[PDB]
DNA sequence: ATGACTGGAAACTTTTTTGTACAACACTCCAATAAACAT
């Protein structure tokens, strides 16, 4: 629905503590590349960054695909907000990752990547994988306060025996030619 | 009789443990920075 009736708001996926949900969503952003082309999708990664800040400078090299340039030092919330508004440009789809590790002891860096999709040409879709530790109480202030943002809230429940024991017959049985336990082993 | 006994006798000292209140503290970060290692 954002990328036909060209749309663009927040997501915030609050998965298990620890379930491996990680190639879920990779099975969707590769479907979306061989259905429609002309799109571009930029990762993220920031695994290395034990600071707050360096994140911003660390996707601004993205800019257009075959268009690059180069930074100049303290450069940051001038030139990676100007290209998304820009409505001559493609939808682009940023992703997020460990979001509650990016916090500070204002969480001034969070007030800035949420209001993108929600001012003067909304042209971003906010994907943040991330599993619970905390909701809306202390990163982000904005909702149960202010009534211009409107986020989206999606949570996954533990996986039973009803899941469990279904996602081990279709992976046993179609690699192998026959079982090593009995079935009163596997409940 | 009032003035003499035992008989009971109300405020009232003590503590006090309760919350708070404000003391540090290791503090992550920073912000050049400065020399060094390229130029």
């Amino acid at each position: 629905e954002h990328i036909c009736g060209k749309k663009a708001g927040s997501l915030y996926l609050s998965g298990a503590p620890g379930t491996g949900k990680t190639a879920c969503l990779s099975r969707i952003l590769q479907d979306l590349k061989k259905e429609l082309k002309g799109f571009k999708t930029i990762m993220l990664n920031c695994m290395s960054l034990r600071t707050a800040q360096a994140v911003f400078p660390a996707i601004a090299q993205e800019i257009c695909q075959e268009e690059v340039s180069r930074p100049a030092g303290k450069d940051m919330m001038r030139k990676l907000e100007k290209h998304m508004t820009a409505e001559k440009g493609p939808m682009i789809v940023l992703v997020l990752d460990e979001m509650d590790q990016l916090d500070s002891k204002g969480q001034d860096v969070l007030y800035t990547l949420f209001e993108w999709p929600w001012l003067s040409n909304s042209h971003l879709v906010l994907i943040g994988i991330a599993n619970t530790l905390d909701l809306t109480d202390r990163i982000l202030p904005r909702l149960q306060a202010r009534e211009k943002c409107k986020p989206q809230l999606l949570n996954f429940p533990p996986y039973t025996r009803n899941q469990i024991v279904t996602i081990l017959q279709d992976r046993l049985n179609q690699v192998s030619r026959d079982q090593v336990l009995d079935n009163a082993a596997v409940q």
